[PDB]
C-alpha cells in the first residue's frame, strides 16, 4: 500500500544522501521503472568499465581462450591493488575485479575476434576502436544504464547467443549476496580513467520463486567516494521496492 510517490522519494533520497548523482533501473517482465535523482541518465551513454567482465568471460569461454577452472598466473609485476598479486581464475578475478586477468584474456581474444562478437551481441555501441586490452575502460566503447537493464535481463534467462553451459558458468562467476532466500547475481564498475567517473553496479535479483528482476545502477563518481555506496544504495532500492 506504500505509494509511488513515496517510493521514488526514498530512492532518490539514497542518491541525494551520497552526495552524487544517479539512476537504478529495474526491469519486471518487460516493464523498465527508472528511478533515483537523475533519471535522465536512464539513455546515456557511458564506458562499461568492469561491469565489461562479464561479456569478456561470455567470449573467451565461448570461444576456448579460457576454462573455468585455468589459473592465470601473476607475473609478479605490481598492481594497483595488492589482492591482485596473485594467481586466479575467471571467476576469482570477476569477484576481485581483477582487470589484469580480463586484460590477458582479452589479448587472447584479439582484437578481430573480439570486435566480431561485441558486435554480434551488440553490446552498447559495440565500437572496440583498435586497443583490445582498455576499449572498455577508456572508451570508444560505451553503452547505456536500459542497454545495461537489458543486457542483464538477456543474461539472467540464457537469452544471449552463447552456448546455455557459457552463460551458467559465467553466471556462477556473479553471486554478490543472498539475502533472506534472494540471491543478488551483479557485477560493480567505476571508470576512473574517464571524467567524470562513472560507477555501475548490474545485475538481477533471483527470489525464491525463481523470478528474476534485472537491474543496472548508474552515478557518478568522485574521487573519494567509497565504492561500497553503489552496492548500499542498490540493496537498499531493491529492500524499498520489495524485491528483497
Ligand atoms: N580500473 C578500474 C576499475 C576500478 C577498479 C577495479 N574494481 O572494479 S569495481 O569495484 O567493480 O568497479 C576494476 N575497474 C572496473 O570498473
Ligand atoms: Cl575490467
Amino acid at each position: 500500500h506504500i505509494s509511488s510517490q513515496q517510493h521514488e522519494k526514498a530512492i532518490k533520497s539514497y542518491f541525494d544522501e551520497a552526495q552524487t548523482q544517479g539512476v537504478i533501473i529495474i526491469k519486471e517482465g518487460k516493464n523498465l521503472s527508472t528511478y533515483g535523482n537523475a533519471l535522465a541518465r536512464a539513455n546515456k551513454e557511458y564506458v562499461p568499465a568492469s561491469t565489461f567482465k562479464m561479456l569478456n568471460a561470455l567470449i573467451g569461454l565461448e570461444n576456448h581462450k579460457a576454462t573455468t577452472n585455468e589459473i592465470f598466473k601473476w607475473d609478479g609485476k605490481k598492481r594497483t591493488y595488492p589482492m591482485w598479486e596473485k594467481d586466479m581464475t575467471l571467476g576469482e578475478a570477476m569477484a576481485l575485479s581483477a582487470v589484469p586477468v580480463y586484460q590477458e584474456l582479452a589479448r587472447r581474444t584479439g582484437l578481430e575476434l573480439m570486435q566480431k562478437e561485441v558486435k554480434r551481441v551488440n553490446f552498447g555501441n559495440t565500437n572496440i576502436g583498435t586497443q583490445v586490452d582498455n576499449f572498455w575502460l577508456v572508451g570508444p566503447l560505451k553503452i547505456t544504464p536500459v542497454q545495461e537493464v537489458n543486457f542483464a535481463d538477456d543474461l539472467a534467462h540464457n537469452r544471449l547467443p552463447f552456448k546455455l553451459e557459457t552463460q551458467e558458468e559465467v553466471k556462477k562467476m556473479l553471486l554478490i549476496k543472498e539475502v533472506n532466500g534472494s540471491k543478488i547475481y551483479a557485477k560493480s564498475g567505476w571508470g576512473m580513467g574517464v571524467t567524470p567517473q562513472v560507477g555501475w553496479l548490474t545485475g538481477w535479483v533471483e527470489q525464491a520463486n525463481g523470478k528474476k528482476i534485472p537491474f543496472s545502477l548508474n552515478l557518478e563518481m568522485k574521487e573519494g567516494m567509497s565504492g561500497s555506496i553503489r552496492n548500499e544504495i542498490t540493496y537498499k532500492s531493491l529492500e524499498n521496492l520489495g524485491i528483497i
